[PDB]
């Protein structure tokens, strides 16, 4: 009963902020790496950011570095994506995903569970 439920997507102005949340359950959350991917219609899923089980090490797509912050809360079993400087290029459906390992990678097929997605639109 692995469940990953995203929320927080919506319309945001390029001079604003938006925080995505992913409520995880049905597995030992703090044993796995977690990530965010995004997808534009007709295109492949693009890696956005990921972090290891503990949150101590992170990785970001070069195009979002310095604008987004990934974090997790290992008591609440929640994964976050804080968009501090959103841009029009960020418009996409965002998915949270569980890595198959305690760490992470940039390959979508190495994440074994996926959420339902949340649309982000940057005007």
């Amino acid at each position: 009963q692995v469940q990953l439920v995203e929320s927080g997507g919506g319309l945001v102005q390029p001079g604003g902020s938006l925080r995505l949340s992913c409520a995880a359950s049905g597995f030992t959350f703090d044993a796995y790496g977690m990530g965010w991917f995004r997808q534009d219609p007709g295109k492949e899923r693009e890696f956005v950011a990921a972090l290891i089980w503990s949150g101590s090490s992170t990785a970001y797509a070069d195009s979002v570095k310095g604008r987004f912050t990934i974090s997790r809360d290992n008591a609440k079993n929640t994964l976050y994506l804080q968009m501090n400087n959103p841009k029009p290029e960020d418009t996409a459906v965002y998915y949270c995903a569980r890595h198959r390992t305690a760490g992470f990678s940039r390959r979508d097929y190495e994440y074994d569970y996926w959420g339902q997605g949340t649309q982000v639109t940057v005007s």
